[PDB]
């Protein structure tokens, strides 16, 4: 079966169609070739006889001086923007400016959408891990800032993949007598309404990459912070653990004493109770005393 | 009830002026439409119809050939500097210069005054986290310290668009006519005037981020620096752990043997005493040259 | 023996021929100089006498206006490509432009097939790292890891000579117009066409560049995460040890104290009972009461 | 009291001369104004009414086609450099070349010592603690590394400066005509020889940075190299740790056995010493057994 | 005594000449000045008064039309370069050409050899460094790692400036001129020719610099494989010691159990042996109990 589109068609007073249509017959429509009609490229605007062809992460469209198509919608839930919001937008500039608008300003709300919903999330997570009350941290926390991380960083390469084309497009002059497509086909300056609508879109994508840039920043400090007071922790511990360690072992040798003077033999000392009474005190008193100064043994390191 | 904007005026006298106008009348008044003064950049500085328009975080102004005015200042702390400073900085140059001469003074101090009280905060945390005489650290510092950094990255954004702008006009010429809208509106160098305005605030900007960047690396160095004296305050600790666990192993091993040699059963050896003198002396002296060897062994390594 | 090239020939109606010629006669049936056919770039492309010269990392092309040779592809697993697929593409624009497109088309195919290989290995070893549920790690998927990394900065290497190359010469016009060699030799837009073919494939590599700084990227991100947890798991395991630690130290102190009390000597305390099942009560609920009490201290900290 | 400037003068054949006067005066003597010896910015090199005004750190500098100036020069242990080199040096070409030279080569020299006495410090420190024989390192040096990497950043970024001021200045051939008040003022290339003094120069720069970058990248992989020896040490000392602890454990287990063989009760078994002498045997051998077994078993993982 | 140049000549022909000059004596016979035979620079590639002047790292070299001149050559090594290869380089195209091809090749070789030395030592150290079957790793191959790491920074430093160097003469069309010195002093494209071997330089030290970059991204992921290995390790055996501890524990509660049993006093249980082999039962199979649960117990963490 030869492919086909699935286009939606939006005129100049805002009505809308909608059907499917061959490649062929598209090509033949229109004055483009199958070379054109391809997106290959993730993020694309280009013009191609008196045509404008855009492309985003999903979103394909086809701009001319009298109508505007939207290619391959089914299952992504564009219902919404396509027959609720586009037509009143669309309803005394020419065509290819509203539509170029409205085409960018939904990419634009797209993307500050997604960095709306990371950016709690993520502050969250940090809040609850970088508490110093707790020796330990959760992992699922870890794991879910991880994923949150990597969303982050494809949020930030389509902002830099939008401003270099919005860029490209700018600093050239050729392109942007290329994008007034009515006036060619059919011949106030469009030149500079053009180039406000780029410079604003542009200016709101830095925007965004700096606030990503910001939150990636934030993370890594986190990290390093969180490293530290795990750090700390372990330090606190272990010197804890030593200080039990010394008692352990003052104990262990006067207990080893105890025995030595306690054997199942004949010691000749069995005869008297103050030699018994003063060797637990004395143990039990160097115990302390010994104890003590290995504690200010390891004050003084 | 439709949109308002509350505003203050500024003659070329000094006088002022503060009301509230409707957005609709505003732009009557004005050459402008609703499409300039919406204020969607953080940072922006714009030309139209002989009107500059100014954005900074918070600050949105516009300057006429005639006229100052401050749009949104309530709430914002701004009285001192708008009902006391001001007037006397505007009291032979045209207006626009000294207009945007006190906006860009303001917004620089602004900068100036963030960096002065951010700057000894950080050096105190870090002096007092590096100590090495502690072998662990506090962890309410660490937020302040982590709470500071995000604020420092704050400001280098700020000083980067600021910087940013600043720089993409004054390569171009066409936008330094733009500026002297006084001489536009009714036909010395104004551009050599503005040229020396704008590197002025772009060296200074650059000064401050220069210095930003200086306490940026200087946190991460004291990071680094407190890491490794962590990690050798642990090595210490654990080094005399293992000191200790010798001694205590040869004085288990040689309390078993005497535990052993002392069971309550019969073993032929209860008639003599130098036989337990021995045991016990040769249990002792067994103990320290176990503990010694040991202790030398652990130095070889 | 005079050295050889081992060339395999395609003409303009897809005909295939193969042989071996000595580079002089080469050069003789040619216009060029041993000085151009001798390969010391990894990457390459350049115009000699109307003659296209490409190299890659292993592939050496020579293009003219009436036919394509490739040198040196023995042991390269290249006969597929050659003797099936390159005919049917070779088979109304000049012959320059299929092989250009053909050869650039190979040689994205082979970074996209390298890519496509190494992102689920990647990503596999990293979800089987980042398994919060083991204390420990494997090392053989670490070296697995390792490897990969490399062959993904090789990779990463030879994306940005390619887009490096194909930029240098789109910029310049003058290299547009040298590729139109048939033109030239024997005098609808030639650099239009050039400028496109050229401008997809650099869009091309860079999707793929940006696609593995992503990978990246994540592998740095995971490699931190795993850092967290085995510092995690080791807090907990040395908060465990020092809990153990506490009860055999608290355990110790009361059994010296009953071998003290315990000796084989008169104590004058041998007549009662009820003195030594008190001991025995005391003892144990005091070992009980100071091991709580140290727990608790140890949960002030 | 008016603010006043502490002057220092010299003229073409070197003379010297040193005073102090008011800033009013000094507009006045010169053609310039308040607006240009403000010395706002840290590295400044500018033109005005044919007087060029030199900033550095805290080096204050006004040449004119007949004499030369240093501004507030009091308290800097300048006065060395000024009233013995300068004279020499001032002793064809004009005075702008001379003057600009022995400026520059000041500041330069300057620089250099500066690096110089960094970089052995910084040697010496490093040496001394990547030395792989301490299990810990002190942390003076560590301080002290801290304080000079502090240093080098600040170096750093005057080089930095000084590179950026000096290609700005390069890139244009208006200020290099404009550096020429002589000829401008009373009208062999003046051009070359700016040129040639300002790429020297900055060459020279170029080679201090690169040195300073060399000596940060060496501080990090010093650091690393620490991290690594650290853990190793950490490692092998746990390692020990566990394996006295394996002995330890099987001495404490075999000297429970004992004990409870050794109850002051009747077992029916205290009439045979064979029975005794055969529980110390094994117990012992035992006890080896069970350490050489968890030691293999240690070996084993 | 003034100072000299110990210089060597090589002519057209390929004669070598070899003796000590005076400078003053160099400057009289070439049109330069001691401004130009300075050599303040590590790399350096200028053109003064129709002669060329090349600085590297240690190679000092004046090109004239009839003649190349080599000055400081003694104790460099460089005898068997200077009389066995140059000669035969030099002996229709002009001396220039030839004279800056043989040192720029000799410059590249000289990188490449170096490069090639070092890339073996780093992955054999890495390699072993990287073998997981160890818990620990040596030192020395540590600072050996070190040292190759700083010759490697060193490396990449050379390689810089000179494809700095190159591309700032190919980027302009005078500078290139300017190289042709025999047309000029005594008026095929010479342009075209020396463009070529300036760009194949240029990518021969791009190609090296990359190599450069990959090897120290290798050394990189090296160092945090290794110190995920080490932690690895340090979790194993610390879950072993833990395990240790347990038992150990449980072995101490119940031998302090029978110790206390065991009291040299009355108990009235001394005329039953069922109850004391009753203990002892109960207490071993206690202890195996309480440490398969506190096994389990560490488990379910
Ligand atoms: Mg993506
Ligand atoms: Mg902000
Ligand atoms: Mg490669
Ligand atoms: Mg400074
Ligand atoms: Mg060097
Ligand atoms: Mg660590
Ligand atoms: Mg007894």
């Amino acid at each position: 079966v030869a492919p086909v589109f699935t286009v939606t068609k939006f005129d100049k007073q805002g009505n809308v169609t909608s059907f499917e249509r061959k490649k062929t017959e598209l090509y033949q429509e229109l004055g483009l070739q199958a070379r054109d009609l391809r997106f290959q490229h993730v993020m694309s605007i280009t013009v191609r006889n008196n045509r404008i062809i855009m492309r985003m992460e999903y979103l394909k469209a086809v701009i001319t001086p009298e109508c505007l198509l939207i290619l391959d919608y089914r299952n992504l839930n564009l219902e919404q923007w396509l027959f609720r919001e586009l037509p009143s937008q669309l309803s005394p500039l020419p065509f290819e400016f509203r539509a170029i608008e409205a085409l960018l300003q939904y990419w634009i709300n797209t993307l500050q959408g997604k960095l709306s919903i990371l950016q709690p999330l993520i502050l969250e997570t940090l809040d609850a891990l970088v508490d110093p009350k707790h020796s330990s941290v959760d992992r699922s926390k870890l794991h879910i800032l991880l994923q949150n991380g990597k969303s982050l960083s494809e949020l930030e390469t389509d902002i830099k993949i939008f401003k270099e084309s919005i860029l490209e497009i700018l600093d050239e002059e050729e392109l942007l007598e290329e994008l007034c497509v009515s006036k060619w086909s059919d011949p106030i300056d469009h030149a500079e309404e053009m180039e406000l609508l780029l410079e604003n879109y542009y200016r709101l994508a830095d925007d965004l990459s700096n606030a990503a840039r910001e939150l990636r920043v934030l993370i890594d400090d986190s990290q390093s912070i969180i490293f530290i007071n795990l750090d700390s922790h372990r330090n606190v511990m272990m010197r804890l653990n030593l200080q039990l360690t010394m008692g352990t072992f003052s104990l262990s040798l006067f207990g080893l004493m105890g025995v030595a003077f306690g054997m199942n033999l004949e010691s000749s000392l069995e005869e008297d109770h103050r030699i018994f009474w003063l060797i637990t005190g004395i143990m039990f008193m160097g115990s302390g005393l010994i104890w003590r100064r290995l504690l200010s043994f390891l004050g003084r390191q």
